[PDB]
Parts: structure tokens; sequence; C-alpha cells
């Protein structure tokens, strides 16, 4: 699934991230656009072997578990699958966990380049949520 600007912002406020641990809706939105170009099927093969997955590219190593490694790592208790589906619930559950390890939204790199010290209130400008 492709999601629309405002169609993700909605969604993402249902599942209680707007203002979740003091960032914004627009903050997530943004990360989103900048990660995945709000694509739920995203998927990025790094060159190490690990996957990125989903709306926000979260990272095989550490977060879901892709099956390699069973019992290892796997912090957001999922399989890497879930990340892929068109419903964003298991991307925010593990984002929640993410954003809450110790280096908040500088966890994702195309939020840190392309989000981090703008205007991101642009991102949910004409949703009228």
């Amino acid at each position: 699934k492709v999601f629309g600007r405002c169609e993700l912002a909605a969604a993402m406020k249902r599942h209680g991230l707007d203002n979740y641990r003091g960032y914004s809706l627009g903050n997530w939105v943004c990360a989103a656009k900048f990660e995945s170009n709000f694509n739920t099927q995203a998927t990025n093969r790094n060159t190490d072997g690990s996957t990125d997955y989903g709306i926000l590219q979260i990272n095989s190593r550490w977060w879901c578990n892709d099956g390699r490694t069973p019992g290892s790592r796997n912090l957001c208790n999922i399989p890497c699958s879930a990340l892929l589906s068109s419903d964003i619930t298991a991307s925010v559950n593990c984002a929640k966990k993410i954003v809450s390890d110790g280096n908040g939204m500088n966890a994702w790199v195309a939020w840190r380049n392309r989000c981090k010290g703008t205007d991101v209130q642009a991102w949910i400008r004409g949703c009228r949520l």
C-alpha cells in the first residue's frame, strides 16, 4: 500500500504517535516520506545482508525476526514480515520502542537527513485532523 500523506497522518494519530515521547505527528509523517515514500512494502537490501522493512524502514539486525536467527535480538517481538503489512500497527508499535532506545528519531537516517531541523508541521498542513 502507498499511503497518502494525510491518510498516514490520520493512521499514525489513531495509533497514538502524535507527540509520543514529544515527537510531533509531522516528524513521523516526514520520516515515513523519506524512509519509504509512504510505501508499506518498501525494502532496502543492505550491502551487510540485513534488510530495512516497511513504511519506517526498520532494520532486521535488532528489531524483528527475519527467520535467520530465532531466539536472538528481535526486540519488537515480531517477524520482519509484520513490518510489510498494509496496516501500520506492527511498524508503529516497533517505532515506539526504537524512538525510546536512546537516540530519539535519529535512529532514522532519512529523518536526520531530510526532516530534522525543518518545520515538520508542513507535513500535516491541509490534513485538518
